């Protein structure tokens, strides 16, 4: 018998096998990766905790590391995006998972901390993480172990106090040095999202970054596909599967305008919306502008949008008293970070009246409404299922060549695969789409100085 | 005290009720219908039986005709296109309503015909019909009723034989003459969809059309909105909730241009995949190839695309030939009627594996493998939750006209056993419904610029000839 | 030895003959018309009076009416639209053409005239028209001819005044009856467009139209193709030519979302613009929404819209008081009728400056500017080369065959459309050269949905 | 009557100042560089040799330089991209200008050498390219100089046999050692377009560049909207004027999926063609896979494409091959550069009949037909008017601080005999100057949110590394 994991129901793990089945033969990246790795054991000795979107793509990425030699503990990096019948087939493997969907704060934090227990005793020694949670907790804990403790104190939101309170435990509970004991163990982290990559960088900024890390989001077979074209597909699946309304004929508002708001934009305006744009930067709001987006303000937009998506990476996009200006029954969502690029904790003392699991509806005392998905967290993960599994193939293929590198193949900063490997990524996925490549006669690429089996562009290249 | 209805889980009221409430705010032809003719209470006295997918859309629909005064009883029109919480809350308010997602075709068959055994006695005195279904029973037991029997004593399908063996029973436990009681009793039927549309001008054509007809998927407000965006909007949404794959980068084969066609050829397109589309017709197949769409017969597509939707109203289009040919875990689905646009039950010596409600694997001798959406019925209802509110508030307010038309404005028997379609002034009046709701600002002629063109301010604006 | 024309530049010929060549490869209906009716010269004793824009694809429609045994005679049906290589080169080929890129409206009156007087005598005895000024001469000369010459009194426009001073002269230099003559001789029109179609109709109405008619706008294969697609192709072609404007970033406005109105909002859009749209009818309103358009009145985009389109038919759709509000500019232009959408007429007194031909920058008492394109006619004939070849074989497939049913195949002084077979035929006449395959419907199949194997596909109401 | 200017006509100054007039308001850019830079006169003492398409945008961009304070010379970097008119309102405000459209490939190497003979004798002390044309010659002249000149006596191109023997008759006939004289004081070069900067970092890397460089394409505001945008809107303009060809319905190829290969496959899909893309890159593949074109060789392209466009930056990528295999009356041209994209030497005895200026088609022997844009040079600026206003006021805003950077702000030396390119800071102001015009309202951070992300207020928003 198995007893280390948490998930909703084991029942469901045959469902999770078969769509994982399924999701296999659309990760061509992944599948390709177990052949060519598999033979050599690369992660043979890798103690990997993992914290990311328990899905069906994630079952396939855990499988893969587990066939590259890795032994695996594994949570969610999001309380409402866990695939209930991906984590029960986990289980059922006999990978440790502590993952379910619609998490409380506290659970999603303990769960986090049983990442470090490892079975049998000792430590993870690898980190994949998305958003930096995992990560964070170690960093936290380590800072407060050395003896700096006031900051715990530090009133702030509730999670922020869950997550002090969870650092002021694992002091009180683990021994003396655990977070320092785990630290050293640590060989690094590779980290999946552009929020938890500047949370990285700022650290190896400060000198106060424990391990090195490799930034997977800044690979372009990242970057300009997972949070390009994989948000133009997972957005408006998770608004039609929260509203189930129709989006010809509807505005849409979209603040920001990096990889995550143009696949969003893409995501609305491809399913019949009108689409306005915010920006802080000019050289993105351009952008916007030359693909025709009208590109106004939050202050603008809120009276006129029907579908409002924040999509920023920052805090405070979405605020009260835009709010309080939307039309009745507007549309309300984040598919960036965390919780707070909408102010969803000055509406907590609103009438909230529960739709149906991640769809709310919030009453004001004028009496017009709002539609929240997913109470302000990643709407394309809480409302639907997240990225298509093809997409996932090439950001996840990057994670575990990543993995390899750092337990295999780097200094205490953040670092980028290197691009004959991002190409390799990309050449990996073409076959299952029927693309065929051309190759440079030697003439052809001596003319534009590169070598035929590339690299194609030299480092500084935006494509 | 109320038990006159059957559907999955009355439970599921709560939930139905707040959809159907969100619903309403989407839906301002029907509510604004409530508001003008809730006062006068046109339906008043009025039966209405309904054959229409009993989705949260239907239920809205449902509740206007009742607002203006009708009683009624409804089933759905599919065995899969039911939405639970919608029966439900539709069970809840007190109407008989039978429908259950996933009911067999023998429990589908038994449910229409429980239409026809009004609560109270007697039977309907309206059809408001969705593919023919509830039309065809009472014409079909009509015919058998005059002694014309033999069509019932070999079938042609399993659900033909089904049905008729219903008839049969029908003929057996019903009345002598009810199906002529019936025919009497109904005063019009009006009609959704174009398949179903069909079968009442050839009925109309050979004389044998019991009562009145109202063709509404032929407003304008109707077959260019519901057929066309409509399916933009639902087809990848039942797609994606069956399959969750990633559409860009995938090549689709579409069968059909017609309105279905072209909006299910668009949804895809819009969400990235790269389409082909089959036709026979030419005027239709030229425009595929105007709109970038490369234009192939299926034999073409079989081994090439990685998803295939039929949507042309015809049989046979997707065949056991084709599906043999197809790519491993190509995905093949069908948005137009029945479930003969593919060959499903050539596949039923082969492998099924079921992965999740109407989703299935198929697995051929050669070990290849193919994705079956909703055992080959609407996908769009079947996988997901059909059109959205919005335009079906277009078709629905059309639906309403049309009951009002033939309940309350038939005195001078302007509408005989024919087929006919709402005025332009009330498809005009149905679009005019939906305007404001979206921001759209509307131009008022000048009186000079409304003599100049040959039309009143008020419209209509268009000759009858028109095809927008 | 032939100087019964009137172009501009003669020389032009060879230039036009290598341009129609390239279009006959792109025209398959017409050439496959010409192939299969030419050996039976459905035509021959036809005297086609034609009106309609000389351009290269009119050019490959005149030659192939005369390889259908037609004699002709022609001139545009509008004052900038000639493209004089076409032109030229339907003068080289022997056919009388009276049509100059510039030419005036007294010009261009004065050659509608032309068509009337048959080389060798007499008149003619078909119409092939666009727009209805060929019609509407007939018409009005045949009106004051039997007496009621109050109306050619009575202009309401400039252009309407050269027609009437036309009209008198026709009436004292040519025989009396002369209209009689030309009316009895005319044996149908067909015709090109949604306005003149408009006239036709209700001249029938009236009882006042003078020989049979067929509408040729409403083949599905015409207003659904040509309308359409064609104004998507040559509406941004018109713009970029007369201003080379970056159009992504720029906010466009199109009244009328009919047919022209679809194509020119689409031509906008796909170009880069943000597209908003007017429209009167609350069913064209609802689908433009539909399609992402914001729809607005002409006072809510007068001080938004970098770009203006006049799509609807209809007149005073772009006032001077909607030009006063315009951004110092903005760039005003008209693909629908006449020049009465955009009030041209009350801009003559405002400061012009010629950029080029129709290109106009008119300068407002405060200063501020507008672009006027074509002086507020068809832009995309204006300023362009109208809608591509392929397109136009389509629209002259069915002028061909729609000349063929009045005058050699009944049909009352009413309006007709040609049967639905012969607007399938022409859509199949293309399908090849872009590599369409067709799906043959087996007996099985066509039995099943009610049509026969070979067409018609759709009953007479389906709208497409 | 000032006499040094070679133009077509002098005549057509007037037409080219009206177009020149109205492009000022389409590059707020420019205006606004003009005015914020007039009053401080930073480019005084600047003596800027041009070698870049004679457009009416380089017209404004020339007058800019010129109230900046800078004395110019100029020549058009391309045989067919001269605008006559603008050229001639150029040569009319008494700039030596030297740019016809349809110049000899020895006038146009005569011209780039009339660059440096600056009037009253004396040098240039700036060089304003694209292609690096004027570049190289300074460059190759100088090798020449002090020792090695096997080079020049091996061809190469029909334009490199020329290019060389220019390269000797300046030898020759100018004091010796003038080469060595011009790298000299040249302070440095911007470089407008892909291929002549990478020509740069190529000499950069060798050691063999002779003054500062400003890589003035990877400003974000030239490379992503110049050619992509600019590509987008003038390559169906191009193709258009050239051919009256209906595009719905049409099959093009496009080889290269970069940023001019992105904006061209674009250009041509929003057109209404279906767009087919080579590439060899394979994250640009999938990047052209994932937006929905169909990516294959150009073999397999060859017989099927009614439409191809050159988009690489490479030679050979059109070869005789496959243009044999074309479909008759196929229409073929480039937009990337030079004319050794298409093998035009290789149609070199076929029949060319000339329709129109630069429009020809080409007969092979078997009877079949290619229709060649510009003789296989930049279509859009041979078949039409090149990119328009607005997004070459981008790219001529980088251009004009570059100038800036290298003549004004290089005291310190902060610029080495390497390629720079502009600060980001500079990059976003370039996008700001853009925004009024179109009509953009940016988002002002707050300093929490700023500190939150990581940025200054007043940016810049982006690492160096970003990609937009
Ligand atoms: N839900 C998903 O599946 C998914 C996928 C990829 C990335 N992400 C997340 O999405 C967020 C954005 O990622 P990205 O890769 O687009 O980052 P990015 O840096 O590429 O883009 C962020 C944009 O936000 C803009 N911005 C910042 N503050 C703004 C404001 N107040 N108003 C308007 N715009 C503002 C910035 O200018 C920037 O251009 C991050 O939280 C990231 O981790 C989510
Ligand atoms: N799923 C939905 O929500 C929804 C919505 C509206 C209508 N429908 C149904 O969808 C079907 C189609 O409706 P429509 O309004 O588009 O009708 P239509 O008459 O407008 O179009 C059907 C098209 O199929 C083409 N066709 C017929 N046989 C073919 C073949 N063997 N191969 C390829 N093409 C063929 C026809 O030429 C025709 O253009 C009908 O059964 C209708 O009832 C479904
Ligand atoms: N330039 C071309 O090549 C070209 C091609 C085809 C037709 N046309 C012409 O274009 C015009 C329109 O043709 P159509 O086929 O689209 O006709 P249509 O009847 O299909 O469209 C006209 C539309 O204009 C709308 N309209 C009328 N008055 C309006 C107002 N004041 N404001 C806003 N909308 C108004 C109508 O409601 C209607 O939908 C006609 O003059 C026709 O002859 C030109
Ligand atoms: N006409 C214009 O207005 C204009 C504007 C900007 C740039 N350009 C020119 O266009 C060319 C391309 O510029 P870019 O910015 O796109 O550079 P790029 O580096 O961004 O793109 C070029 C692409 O071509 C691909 N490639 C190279 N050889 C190939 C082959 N044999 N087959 C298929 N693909 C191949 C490369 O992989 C690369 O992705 C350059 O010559 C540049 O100077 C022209
Ligand atoms: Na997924
Ligand atoms: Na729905
Ligand atoms: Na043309
Ligand atoms: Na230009």
């Amino acid at each position: 018998g198995f007893t280390d994991y948490i998930v909703k129901d084991i029942a469901l793990a045959d469902f999770g096998r078969k769509e994982i089945s399924l999701a296999e033969t659309e990760m061509p990246g992944l599948m390709a990766t177990r052949e060519e790795y598999g033979p050599k054991q690369p992660l043979k000795g890798a103690r990997i905790a993992g914290s990311l979107h328990m899905t069906i793509q994630t079952a396939v990425l855990i499988e893969t590391l587990a066939a590259l030699g890795a032994d695996i503990r594994w949570v969610s990096c999001n309380i409402y995006s866990t695939q209930d019948h991906a984590a029960a087939a986990i289980a059922a493997a006999g990978i440790p998972v502590f993952a379910v969907k619609g998490e409380t704060l506290t659970e999603y934090w303990d769960y986090t901390a049983k990442l470090f227990d490892w079975h049998g005793g000792g430590t993870p020694n690898m980190i994949l993480d998305d958003g930096g949670d995992a990560t964070m907790l170690v960093h936290a804990g380590y800072r407060a172990e050395q003896g700096d403790t006031a900051f715990l104190d530090k009133p702030g939101s509730e999670e922020e106090e869950i997550f002090y309170a969870l650092v002021k435990r694992l002091l009180k509970e683990k021994p003396k040095g655990w977070f320092a004991e785990i630290a050293k163990n640590i060989k690094g982290v590779s980290e999946e999202t552009t929020t938890g990559v500047h949370r990285l960088y700022e650290m190896a900024n400060k000198g106060t970054l424990l391990f090195p890390a490799i930034n997977v989001n800044d690979s372009v077979t990242k970057s300009k596909f997972d949070n390009l074209y994989g948000c133009r597909e997972s957005l408006v699946d998770g608004i039609r599967r929260g509203t189930d309304v129709m989006l010809s004929g509807k505005v849409a508002m979209v603040a920001g305008f990096g990889d995550v708001g143009k696949g969003s934009a893409a995501s609305l305006r491809q399913a019949g919306c009108r689409v306005m744009v915010s920006e802080v930067d000019p050289i993105c709001a351009l952008q916007a502008a030359m693909e025709g987006y009208e590109v106004v303000t939050m202050e603008d937009a809120a009276p006129r949008a029907d579908i409002f998506v924040t999509a920023t990476g920052n805090k405070d996009i979405i605020t009260i008293e835009h709010m309080r200006a939307m039309k009745d029954r507007a549309i309300v969502c984040n598919i960036g970070h965390f919780d707070n690029e909408i102010q969803i904790a000055s509406l907590r003392n609103l009438k909230w009246t529960n739709i149906k699991p991640q769809v709310d509806e919030i009453e004001f005392p004028d009496k017009h409404r709002i539609i929240m998905l997913s109470e302000g967290r990643l709407v394309n993960l809480g409302n639907a299922m997240g990225h298509p599994s093809f997409v996932m193939s090439a950001s996840f293929t990057n994670q575990t060549l990543a993995q390899i590198e750092l337990f295999a193949n780097y200094a205490k900063k953040v670092y980028v695969l290197p691009k004959t490997l991002d190409e390799k990524v990309a050449r990996l996925h073409l076959a299952k789409i029927g693309v065929k490549l051309t190759e440079l006669r030697k003439d052809q690429a001596d003319y534009i100085g590169v070598k035929q089996e590339g690299p194609y562009k030299s480092d500084h290249y935006r494509y």
